[PDB]
């Protein structure tokens, strides 16, 4: 019988965790001092790390890690992470030390466009709106927008072009005003929503005002939400690998081409099984979302991009790919994201500053190449290691049943073998020695 | 780079101690400048066996990165009153979830249907034998076999009420030539379940090898065709699920903008029709439910990677990409759901040890893995809520 509890956010820090900690946790002291150990001691420092969220009570330690020798476009970076999952930023290290002196990572920047809609629904004729659309309202809809875009533009970027969708075929009467932006190096959200809010300003009035529309036609014109995309396929980088077959030498003795093959092999099973793409996915992510949160974006975001991206052509699939054709090892990804560098409240969170700061001050786009450099590392590590743990166990069981089948050993000779060699390794001499003392007593 | 040279790659990096560590990355990547060392130490803990601890969860680690950790209390879920430790960024996220529990608070709160636990992981191999002699020895003979060569690897596990589920042969060859899963399903109970899932996963591949190797079902090319290409489990678990589900009377969604109650519910549905039908909405209307998700996730030591992933494959599983959750007006009675496949763990976890996640665990009375599922659940269903309630009403 916990009573709620009123007006909680206009409370001191410590008297919510009073109260937090008599109601829940029985008064115990201790659960206070877990709160307080993670505070920091400066004053000013610990206020501005309770500004980014609210009702903030504590610091919720998050893992800070280097992975170094990373070289990015024919620079070497050390990339900062931030990342609670063992082995991530060992993995990450070791793939920037594998692809070091086999070319690197090259990326290329496709394209930055960011997307937002106006949702309205639209009772007339679809013509009547569109030839309306297209001869006055659209230029009306950047003209009522020049004041909020004017800092934009002097940075280089602003609205690309505004459209109208008839989604009258998915639901009756509606439609889209779907407009593309480019941000430059913010990420955009507060200037594509402010766009937006203007363009169902602007929708809503302009028909009202004009004489092509009966007023019931004008009535029904309805703005059901202004607000941006996270699914942006058009703000996307590739990331990339490659070198000759030959080159891809393990210190596992493999075989370059026994693993280009099988490396390949676990791509293809992504690409064709969902279930597995999930898992192959998420590896990737697991690079991307620790220099997301270093850099203090948004790893809701860039999730639920990636995800959708993954599924757009009507099957979950793999985000990466690789070819081994002609001698030449290749792997790659396609990541869509959309990322900032300056203008977020999470830019004053030191941690972020020095993440930048230690990458080089990289536009956006430089820290799209970056992310997408560490999904792909990070993906390469999950599955070379899958696929150079099972080069290395069937190794010495092959050499044993090869043996026995070219000796012409039995069912029951080939159990036996099976069980004197569970804690043995499997010797050429050693397998013929034991066969010879089986078979003559 | 700048005005110096070009950086050199180091070596034994992870040799080094933190604190040389730190030297080499300022002076190489920031000019030795003491202001972004100042910066990193300024997060050390006080208590050095506990700055140690911090150090041990990840690789390399040379700070903390704070992220906020917040209450967003009075949540009514299945008739008890919780509140809810988040840790996020993005402001407004805590106080929308606030808001969403203050309004449903005295409109019934919010209900959990845990549906099922079900966990997956596959054997995934290459066989170039006839696919009927494969899966006449698989349902006659190794299927068995598979569960007597893991009985010791899943004693404690079955101890517990878990275990494997079921095992199965896939034909995947029309997919990829020769390609062949092992899929199995498993209860883990209060565990995440990656490394007992694995653990079985990598027993399936020693014996499926070795049971082929010794049938005399099969020629010895046939044998040596048989190669495993890896024992991994699926963070796509679409039948460990719980939905969260809210509802009233359309006559009491009294809002203080105004809004009929009618008009509100009118609206609200529209929203939700949106991103059932257009996906670039989705998208952005699934990112909102993930806001409320991943922070409770983080808060509870467990890997947001693998419920994002598991989420949005979910989206799209009927063939495009859509919304998950779902609402209703029918009879005036306003109903909005969300079902959330989710996989999670309040035990065992190398997390479980960050006394910021035993605060979490506490805090929330101690839940099984059931109810934390549900909790996060609530979380989801709360903050898109909140996010469209604000969108129809402004």
């Amino acid at each position: 019988k916990h009573q709620p509890i009123e007006g909680f956010s206009k409370l001191s820090k410590q008297k919510k965790i009073d109260w937090l900690v008599s109601t829940y946790l029985e008064g115990n002291q201790q659960y206070t001092d877990i709160l307080q150990q993670y505070w920091n001691d400066n004053a000013d420092l610990q206020k501005l790390h309770e500004e980014f969220s609210e009702n903030t009570i504590s610091n919720f330690y998050m893992p800070y890690g280097i992975a170094p020798n990373f070289l990015i476009d024919g620079e070497l970076k050390a990339i900062p992470m931030a990342v609670e999952e063992s082995s991530v930023v060992a993995a990450a290290s070791k793939s920037a030390k594998f692809w070091l002196d086999k070319g690197g990572f090259r990326t290329t920047v496709i394209n930055e466009k960011k997307l937002g809609h106006t949702h309205f629904t639209f009772n007339g004729e679809s013509v009547k709106l569109q030839s309306f659309f297209n001869h006055i309202l659209k230029q009306r809809l950047f003209d009522d927008t020049e004041d909020i875009t004017k800092n934009m533009r002097s940075r280089g970027g602003g609205i690309l072009d505004i459209e109208l969708v008839d989604k009258t075929a998915q639901m009756q009467d509606y439609y889209q005003i779907k407009a593309s932006f480019n941000t430059k190096d913010s990420m955009g959200a507060n200037f594509i929503n402010s766009c937006l809010e203007q363009f169902g300003k602007t929708l809503k009035k302009e028909v009202e005002l004009s004489d092509k529309f009966t007023q019931e036609e004008k009535d029904s014109l309805r703005v059901i939400m202004n607000i941006l995309s996270n699914f942006t396929p058009d703000c996307i980088v590739r990331a990339e690998v490659s070198c000759k077959i030959e080159d891809l030498i393990d210190d596992s003795g493999i075989a370059p081409e026994e693993f280009a093959w099988k490396f390949k092999q676990a791509v293809n099973i992504a690409e064709i099984e969902p279930y597995r793409a999930t898992t192959h996915n998420k590896g990737i992510m697991n690079g991307v979302d620790a220099v997301v949160i270093a850099t203090g974006n948004d790893f809701r975001a860039t999730e639920a991009c990636a995800h959708t991206y993954a599924s757009k052509d009507g099957r979950y699939t793999s985000l990466t790919h690789c070819s081994t054709d002609n001698g030449i090892f290749r792997f790659w990804l396609d990541l869509p994201i959309s990322v900032g560098v300056v203008g977020g409240l999470t830019n004053l969170h030191p941690l972020v500053k020095f993440s930048l700061a230690l990458l080089g001050k990289p536009s956006a786009t430089e820290l799209m190449s970056i992310i997408a450099v560490s999904g792909l590392a990070q993906n390469f590590a999950a599955l070379r290691s899958l696929v150079t743990t099972g080069i290395q166990k069937g190794h010495m069981k092959m050499h044993l049943f090869n043996i026995l089948n070219q000796f012409g050993a039995t069912e029951a000779e080939k159990q036996h073998f099976v069980n004197y060699f569970k804690d043995k390794t499997v010797s050429h001499h050693e397998v013929i020695a034991e066969l010879e003392k089986l078979r003559n007593k």
